[PDB]
């Protein structure tokens, strides 16, 4: 006989977060998990995330990105977990060949954001490591930097349950039973209800969100990463070597300093396999691509962290058509809540997420603007049974 003001499917990233934000409200809050979070069968880990303000995605993400940095801010004092680090974000790639540069430049300069604009030698110069070709441009955002996604979805954890908040771990809902004034979830570990439901399982998204008569196009990828022996006195954070995201001719691609000798990790964001959450096999290296697409961008970029591979992670994106997110209420329920598709960028959100989740299941409404993540915009393709 046990109800709930809140009821979060999927404390990962962005439902952990949201569970901090309520149990802070005090309201009773039940989080459900297939796993329990921090786990490495989700979309966060891999240890390290990169945020980014001066957003190359689009402008309109900048105002989130800001919100969520302060956010990580005060969890950083409100846990002894190690949360961020300002390792500074560098972007580059061909001059006057890169969406990505020119948008990242263009978000910089319309929302005042401090950042160093330096080409071809000088990105050489001032990062040792780094070894680009003449032709070649960049965005240096100092302030921006590493998240420990591990450690922050822990964090919120523990101070949401401190708080009140309910954590059902190992437990994975099987179907959705709304009403106009309830919700209910069924679990193999018993059934249970709230007044208000948010959805948040991740790449999951693509394959329940039907059992809430909701037909959306997600994809999920299978996206590695992996860790290098590297030269410490120049890809180290002690030596200000800094996070990155950049372009060349074959994609995108990005990467993180060595911490305490971990190790660079480098990771290619435009290829992926497609996947199915369940069958995905969470194995580096199974695949020729996953370490031969590594190396071969160290070799030509960053020649000193080529070295013995020390670790490799498997994770997944959950991808829409236009690649952007998905956070808004359910259009048949105001009393249901959807967070999905965050195309492999989303992270570095997840605090702001939060927010705006809890607020628009208390509410119905969010302070912020989120109109581009429109669940009825038609750039999804979305639909119903
Ligand atoms: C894969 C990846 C992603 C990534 C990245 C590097 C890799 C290799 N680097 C990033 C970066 O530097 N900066 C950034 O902003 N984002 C980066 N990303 C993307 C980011 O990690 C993802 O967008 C984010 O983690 C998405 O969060 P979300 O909360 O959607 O996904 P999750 O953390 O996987 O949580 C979902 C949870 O729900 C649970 N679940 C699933 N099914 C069920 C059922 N049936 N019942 C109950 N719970 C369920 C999962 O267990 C999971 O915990
Ligand atoms: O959003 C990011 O910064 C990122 C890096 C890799 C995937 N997403
Ligand atoms: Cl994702």
């Amino acid at each position: 006989s046990t109800h709930f003001d809140v009821i979060v499917v999927g404390a990962g990233s962005m439902g952990m977060a949201a569970g901090y934000q309520l149990a802070k409200q005090g309201v009773k809050t039940l989080l459900v998990d297939a796993f329990d979070p921090p786990h490495t069968n989700g979309s966060h880990h891999g240890d390290t995330r990169i945020i980014r303000h001066a957003y190359g995605e689009g402008r309109e993400y900048v105002p989130l990105a800001l919100r969520s940095q302060e956010l990580w801010y005060e969890l950083e004092k409100e846990t002894h977990h190690k949360i961020f680090t300002k390792t500074g974000v560098l972007v580059f790639g061909p001059k006057g060949e890169s969406a990505f540069v020119a948008e990242t430049m263009e978000a910089a300069k319309e929302h005042s954001l401090t950042v160093d604009l330096l080409e071809g030698d000088e990105i050489n110069k001032r990062w040792p490591g780094i070894t680009v070709p003449e032709n070649y441009n960049a965005i240096f955002e100092p302030n921006s930097g590493v998240l420990f996604s591990e450690n922050c979805i822990r964090a919120y954890r523990e101070l949401a349950e401190a708080r009140g908040a309910k954590v059902l771990t190992h437990t994975r809902v099987e179907d959705f039973d709304i009403s106009p004034d309830s919700v209910k979830i069924e679990t193999a570990n018993g059934s249970y209800t709230a007044d208000k439901l948010i959805v948040s399982m991740g790449a999951w998204n693509s394959k329940l969100l039907s059992k809430l008569n909701l037909d959306i196009p997600l994809q999920p990828y299978r996206q590695v990463v992996g860790f290098f022996e590297s030269d410490e006195s120049k890809y180290s954070n002690d030596i200000d070597f800094p996070g990155f995201m950049v372009e060349v001719p074959n994609g995108i691609y990005y990467g993180f300093p060595s911490f305490g000798g971990c190790g660079l990790k480098l990771g290619y964001n435009t290829f992926g396999q497609k996947i199915d959450p369940d069958t995905i096999n969470r194995e580096f290296g199974v695949y020729p691509e996953d370490e031969s697409n590594l190396r071969a961008f160290l070799e030509e970029y960053m020649p000193g962290a080529n070295g013995e591979l020390k670790r490799g992670a498997v994770c997944m994106y959950t991808k829409t058509l236009d690649e952007h997110f998905i956070i808004d209420l359910h259009p048949e329920h105001s009393n249901v809540v959807i967070a999905a598709g965050f195309s492999g960028h989303g992270f570095k959100f997840s605090s702001g997420v939060g927010e705006v989740l809890s607020q628009l299941a208390l509410t119905g409404k969010t302070e912020h603007d989120i109109s581009i993540f429109s669940i009825n915009r038609p750039a999804l393709k979305e639909s119903l049974q």
